[PDB]
This record gives C-alpha cells, sequence and structure tokens, in this order.
C-alpha cells in the first residue's frame, strides 16, 4: 500500500526547559523525509506520549502532518488502555488529517483475547482510515494471538496491518497464513527487521531511523527489492547502533544520539532520564561504525 | 500505624449503561466497614482507574472519603506513568481529604531505577500525607529493587510503606532489612498474604476482601495477633476463592462475585469484559466453600 | 513420617586434587547431626551429582548412611531424566540402606504432565521406601502442577511429600488442598522457608544449613512449634547469608563458606567454579552477622 | 567445514519392545541422504540421548557413520553437564569417525560464563575435530553470551560454529560481529530458520527435516542461493508442520509423523510419551498441506 519501508517512530524534542521544541521538530521531520524515510509515526512509544499534555499530543500530530505536506504517510499514535479514550484519539488523528492510526494493545489492565477483539473492533469502527495493531508484550504484557488478529482482519475492513514488536519471528509466518499475504506486517524491533522481512514483512516502524534515516531507508529498500545480500551488509553497519540505542530505556538512547548530531536538546520527561556517560560512549562508537560521525 | 490488616482494593461499580453506580458504591463501602475492613483503596488496579474519566476519578475518591467518615483510612490510588500527572493526582487526593496515597511504578514507559527514584521523590515531596509505593512488575514490567526502595525511604520521610505485588516473598525480608522494621509492608497478592505476613507484612491491599471482607479481616487479625494456626485454617477456607477470582482478568471475577451477592451489576468497561459461565460456576463453588452463599 | 524440620542438601567435598574428600565429608555429616540437622540428602543439587562418577555417586550415599548410623533419616538423591536410570538409582539407594529417596522432575528433555506421572509412578513402584518429589522449574524448566502431584500421591502409597523449589508459596496452599494436610511439604528455597511453613510446610531441604546447621535447626523448630515471632528474629539473622550464598551459582557460595569454617577445601568440578573475591567478602560479612565467625 | 544447509537432528527409532530399531534407522538415514539432507546429528535432543544406555549411544553414532559412508558429514551429539563426561563423549565420537561434535551448554547445574568458557575450552582441547556450540536456554536455562562465544572462538581454533536455539535472531548479527563472518551459524529452531539465514545463518540443525527432508533441503538451498522469495514460498508450505510437530514435547510429534510415513514405530522412552490422538490429527493435516501424504 503506502505503508512500506522505513517508517520513523519520531522522538518528541523538548527545549532546555522541557517544553515542546516545535522548531527542532519541524527541521527534524523535514530532514527525515529528505533522507528517504517512507512514513512518520508521531506520539508513539518513542515520542514519550505518556508525558505529553492533551494539547501537546494534538500539536505534535498537527505539526507532523503540516511538515509532511502529503509527501509521506503519517500514521498517528492513538493508543490507550481505555477503549473510549482510544476512539477519541483515533477520531482526532483522522480529523487532523492522519493517513492511518497505530493503536497499541491496552497496557497495565491486561485484557483477555475477547477484550482485545472488542477494543480493536470498536476503535476501527469509530473511524474511516486504516488502523495498524501494535502488539508489544514487552510493554503491555498481554499478547494478541494470530487467531485474535485473524478474527479482526476477517471482521473489520480497515484493520490493514500490525506493528509486530513480539520479537518472535515465527509470528510473521502465522500472521501471513491467518491474516493473508496482503496483511501489512511492519517490524516493531530494529535488530530483527531483516529476518522479519524474510518471513514476509514489508517494513519497520523504527527507532534507529531517527538517527540513520538514510541507511535505514536503503536497508528497507534492499529488503523490499529482494536484495538480502545488500540488506545483510547494511545490518553489519547498523547492528552496533541497533544495540547501543537500547542499552538504556527508549527513548533516552535515541535522544542522546540525535543531540550528538546537533538536531535536538538531550532532554526527557520523568520518569524517563538522560543516559549515563558509558552508554553515550557506546552510542558514539556505534555512530562512527555506521559512518554518521567522523 | 493505621495502615494494618485487610485493606480493600475497591471495585468501581457501573450501572446497566456503564455509568458510575454511586448508589451501589455508597452501600458497598459502608458494608465493607461494617464487616471489619481496616482501610479502603479507591481507584486502584481493581477499581478500573484506566476507564474512569478525570471527573469520575475525583468522584469515586470524594464518595469513598464521605462514606468512610474517618472510621477507617482512605488510601487513594494516585498512579500515573507521567510524574507531573501523578503529582497532580496525589495533591488532589490530599486536598479531597485522603489519609494517604497509593502510587504505582510507572507502567508502559519502563523507566530505570534512577527514573523510579525521581518519580517517587518528586511525587512524595509535592504532598504532606503518607505515600505507599505500589510495586507490580506483573502490570508495569519494571521492578523497584529493595535498594532503590531503601534510597527513597532513607531520603523521603513520608514514604511509609509498599503494596508489594511481586509475588516474591523473599522481597519482604529484603525490604525489611533495607527499608527497616517500621517500613509498612502490605501484600499486593491475596494467595500469598499469609507467608507475606510471616516474613514481616502487617496486612494486604486485597481483592478477595471485596467479596469476603469479614473472613479477610479475621485472617489478617489472626496474622497480626501471631495466631498463624488460625490464619492457616482461614487460608484453607479462602484459597479456592483467591484462585477462582483470578481465573479471568481482574476485576471481571470480583465484579461477577459481588453481583452474585446482589451488591452490584456485573458490568465492566472495555477492554475489561464479563467472565464466561464456566468461570462464574467456579467462583460460585469457591463462595460456597467459604460459606458466603448456599 | 520423620521428614520434618531442617534437612541439609549436603555439599560433596573435593580435595586439592579434585577427588572425593571422604574424610572431610564424614566429619561434616557428623557435625551436621551434632548441630541438630533433622535429615540428610546426599548427592542432590548442592552435592554436584552431575560431576560424580557412578562409583563416587554410590560412595557418597554409603558414607552418608554409615556416619548417620540411624540417628537421622538419609533421603538419598536418586534423580535422572531417564526413568530406567532413576529406577536403578532408587533401588541401589534402598539396598544401601537409605530411609527415602529424593527424585527430581526430569531436566533437559521437558516431558508433559503424563510423562511426569509415568516417571514418578514407575520409580516409586520399583522400591519399598518413601519417595519425595523434587519440583524445581528453575533447573528442569517443566513444572509438576498441583493436579499432577495430587494424582501421584492419590495413586502411589510411597509418594509421601515434595521438595517444593517453585518459589511460588501459593503452591503450598494448592498442594495442601489437593494432596491433603498430611502430605509432607518441604521448602526447596532457604529465603522463603518461613512463609512456606506458614502455608503448611513442615521443613526445608536446605543449602544454608550446610553452613549454619544449628541456627537453621532452631528456625525450623520455631516454625514447627508455631513460634513464627522467634522464626522471624532468626530470619533477620539468616537472610543476609541466604542471599550472599546465592550471589554466584550453587554450590560455589556454600563451598567457599564451609572452607572459611575450615571444614572443606574450596574446590568444585567444571563446569562449576570457585567464587570471586568480592562474593567471598559478602559471604564472610553474612557469616559474621549470623555469629558463625568472629 | 562445509557444515551448510538442512542438517537432520535424527530421531532414534525404538521397536515395539523399546529396543534400538537398527533396521528402521539404517533405512531412515539412507532415505534422508537420498532426499538431499546435507548432514546428520545422531544422539542429539531429538534422538532421546537421555534415555540411551552408554552402549546404545555408541551404537547409534557407529551405525549413523557406517550408513553415511562419507556421503554427508556426521556431527555426533556429545553433550554433558559434566566437563569430564563431555571430553570422553567427544573423544569417543572422533575415534568412531565423526566429522565434528555438537556440544550443548551444561543443563540442570546452571554454570556462569567462566564455567561455560572452561567447559568448552577443555572439551575442544581434548579433540582434533571441529566443535559446534549448542546454545539452548530453553533446555539448559543459562545462555552463552555472544561475548563468551567470541572469547572461545578467539582462544580455541576448532570451535567453528553454533547451533543457535535462542530463537533471538539478533544473536545471529551479534555472533557474526564478534565471532566473524566465517563462524558457522546453524538455526536451532525450524520455525525461524528463514530469518536466521537472512541475518547470516548458513543452515539449520532441523527437527522438521526428519519428516520432510526434501522440502527442508530445498528451503535451505533456496536461502544459501539467495532466493528468499522461493524460501518464503517453502516457509508457507512447511510452517503448519513446523508448528504441529511441537504442540507436544519433542520428539513425540516427529516420531508420530515418521510412523505415519510407515518408516518407524511410534515408540518413546519414559519420561517422553506418544502424542494424543488430537495432536496426531493436527500433524496429519499439516502433512497433507505440505503434500507428504494424501
Amino acid at each position: 500500500s503506502m505503508l512500506k519501508g522505513s517508517i520513523t517512530a519520531l522522538v518528541t524534542p523538548f527545549d532546555r526547559e522541557g517544553a515542546f521544541d516545535e522548531k527542532a521538530f519541524r527541521a527534524f521531520v523535514n530532514w527525515q523525509i529528505e533522507e528517504g524515510t517512507k512514513g512518520l509515526v508521531p506520539v508513539g512509544t518513542t515520542g514519550e506520549t505518556p508525558t505529553l499534555s492533551h494539547d501537546e499530543h494534538k500539536r505534535v500530530i498537527e505539526v507532523c502532518i503540516e511538515v509532511a505536506a502529503g509527501r509521506v504517510p503519517v500514521i498517528a499514535g492513538a493508543g490507550s488502555n481505555n477503549t473510549v479514550e482510544a476512539i477519541e484519539l483515533a477520531q482526532h488523528a483522522e480529523k487532523a488529517g492522519a493517513d492511518a492510526v497505530l493503536v497499541v494493545t491496552p497496557y497495565y489492565n491486561k485484557p483477555n483475547q475477547r477484550g482485545l477483539y472488542e477494543h480493536f473492533s470498536r476503535v476501527v469502527r469509530s473511524i474511516s482510515i486504516p488502523l495498524v495493531i501494535y502488539n508489544i508484550p514487552g510493554r503491555s504484557i498481554i499478547d494478541m494471538t494470530p487467531e485474535t488478529m485473524g478474527a479482526l482482519v476477517r471482521d473489520c475492513k480497515n484493520i490493514v496491518g500490525v506493528k509486530d514488536a513480539t520479537g518472535k519471528i515465527e509470528r510473521v509466518s502465522e500472521q501471513r497464513a491467518i491474516c493473508g499475504k496482503e496483511f501489512i506486517q511492519l517490524s516493531g524491533e530494529d535488530a530483527t527487521a531483516l529476518g522479519f522481512n524474510a518471513h514476509g514483512g514489508v517494513g519497520c516502524i523504527s527507532v534507529t531511523s531517527n538517527i540513520a534515516p538514510r541507511l535505514c531507508a536503503e536497508f528497507q529498500e534492499a529488503c523490499q527489492a529482494g536484495n538480502f545480500a545488500k540488506a545483510l551488509e547494511l545490518q553489519d553497519r547498523l547492528m552496533p547502533l541497533h544495540k547501543a540505542l537500547f542499552l538504556e530505556p527508549n527513548p533516552s538512547g535515541p535522544k542522546y544520539a540525535l543531540s550528538r548530531l546537533g538536531r535536538i536538546e538531550n532532554v526527557l520527561r520523568s520518569p524517563m532520564v538522560t543516559i549515563e556517560a558509558a552508554t553515550a560512549e557506546k552510542i558514539d562508537h556505534a555512530m562512527k561504525h555506521a559512518g554518521l560521525i567522523n
């Protein structure tokens, strides 16, 4: 569809006082597109949605859509562990001109499969734009089974794919069998994007592409062209950065990395915190390996 | 000191339309106190806080405090994964007349120990009433270590105890060694409340006490008196209900059980859902075993 | 029957050349009994059974029985992931004059519940002395459910009890409900022995009792008398040693500790290795806290 | 070391009395080679090594080598949680004429990284044929880190590759970075063989290839040729069988499947047991899908 390739899970930059840095964000989103990013996810996991006010949440989406200017799809984060709240966020994303919404499995309250089916069927029926399921047991603890995901694709037209952050690559095969070959599967993990694409993925909603949008865009292009030899060469270049970016909790690593490129301030909101020196040095080394700094 | 014994993690009742059933809640809170419940936690995990609006959240606390009428402590749930939001909730709980606040580890965003330290030190310094740390890796994934908990009690006077939902009983011993004997340890799990108290717990923030407040009050009294033989007799009576209540996701089991006593409607907010018939029958059997119904 | 209280999971001492140190072992088993140990398990987890030859395996059991001289029960380790091998080990233990056998859940090959039922029913029917199930998911990965345990106690006369190393104290309650109050439950973990007994345990197959047999014997006696207040005072004394002994893989910690008492050489067989200096210092400090050394 | 492609983790057939079925095994090993299997692992996890006597262990290796007749490499299973035992097994495998040995991380006794280093360095130094590390946390619980694996490749000439059963595909990238590009990485999981190869794997030590040697050989050939579109078509054909074969514990599924092809008796040694009828029907359906039976 339009949902393929390297799609950046955008950091939300803050200034030296913790306010939304709209100026850095505008320049950053433009840089991303110039470097070959195929899509943008504002206010996701990596955007520190939890610490944004309701107004900041709306504003980051609006600015993201305005700078994109139709050049690349905007898949707005619209996640909540409250079905009524996720409806409101998804409708506001659509009204604001989002191309699609990314809707996480409810976190903290740990619903069963019936509850997941109800949550996703009610959210997608509230809107007219495509919905991507965001399955991340490592943050929501519960796990949408391929069977539940199949029931939702069968029953709901606008459920078009998954951000699959299970890190269990056999799921790509099971989801392909049950949801079909047209079901849009996007890696939710940078380090396993390569194998994810071999099992039938068509892209990655990426943290690393915040830092290396061009190499990540080329890596994804290589996978979609079937040039796995080139993709593996690019994996050898990026894997140190895939690893170093996650030594500390996301998006501490990415925000340090983007500050080291001079593009944002190294600032996060409690309970997220700046990385220690030792992490910062492993991220610098990984950025040299990848050729992003001399 | 007032934080001892059986403390009910209150369900939030909804009517046949999903509105706050204030009438059922008032009668329920009163029944709980009459049956010997030693404290109340409104808008905690079992209260479906995620699906309450800001106004419903305020109202459940206000009504809880009003009905309590100083007869037992009210420990208001005041959790967020956003430090600024948790400050605002804790201050509002204090202004409303709460005796203390229960503040969960940030869920979803997975901060490190420094982030936890910052979160809890800023929340407790924003207020003048006691704070209880709520450590629940099974919902927030990350885990406040005894060491980090010790640092917070050492540095912050008004951090007075923990709701410990780790299910790892050796933590009670480690928290007692590092946080001290005066540190108030309350079981976050019904089924291991007994062993929890043997290691130095002085009570339980309980789901089962929603259904069997009097037997739960006696069980806790027996532990605090040192009559572990009586506590074990009461465990033989309560354990099938401890188990049957959690066959399906909390608080679906409890809400069915309380509807079977005629005290609420069997109604939850998406993505939480009513239990299957088979579960309902295992909860009826466990309630018969405990002598709550014929 | 006489399976109660502090039962030592004996280390197998090696000399400076890696041979079985039979002289240190005979003095150690005698010391254990003199200090009030209520039972002995030779060639278990803590005995490095995997690195003993078939002849060394037979000899450690024989020496244990010879020194015991009927003063305390010997529960010989007779564990294998091969049912035919476990039959042969249990029969050899019985012929050698063991009072009972400790038989682990098969490790590595990960059988289902039917396979566990078959394993334990065939081994216990091969012998005429009591059998204790050893349930340790932390080493064998699979987990005998309370239901499977129930089936085995119900159907096999000589299956009398469990060494429960799940660390999940709600299992003691579930096993008591299904297997009955007369079913002999022994903690498989030192740090949760206390809570284990509160839920209906009658003792602990202990690592710590290798080092502090007398304090561990008194702690267990206190629990069996219903003096949980005294048991908790003894927990305050023992918990730093419970922790320091397991900083590094069992039995590295215990073997260093027993060498520091002058009772064995600090020698293990590959792939087990001696502890680091730093660990050794945390073990010394824990031994001072407990009053075992000046 | 042309250890590449589909390498079968051979079942050990037993007759209706539980004895080694040498006649079925000879015909099976020959069939495997005729169908394009590139290598053979006798007496591995899938061969029920735990339940083989010392003489049966030697015999299955000897028959495997004799039937192979130099046509494909034989990588003999030589695993133990005892370093001295693993030495003896590896030397005997070499004396019998094995091309290489597969040596599992010690199970049950849970050594640290020093213990793993010592275990593998002593085993490989005892022999003069190549050694493949078998890293399987799902059976041994402990996990050789890429750093420990790199130390062993740096220090030990004959450590040539890994059977990687972590199911964590980012390990392939990390092992390639630290152990180098010539380090032979073989998938330890059938379901993720495809992505494993995309990250730099050159084959799979396979369970499924017991049942579909030809399709598994083609799948691996497609990956090694860089035809990932063909490999993915073959994944769509094999994945239901990759799943159905592991509904019940390995090798109960494979043994039923091979009995349904008429090639062995459906017979396992305790504690492994024949699959239920229900599983057998899901395996039949998966075998129909793959075109192995009508």
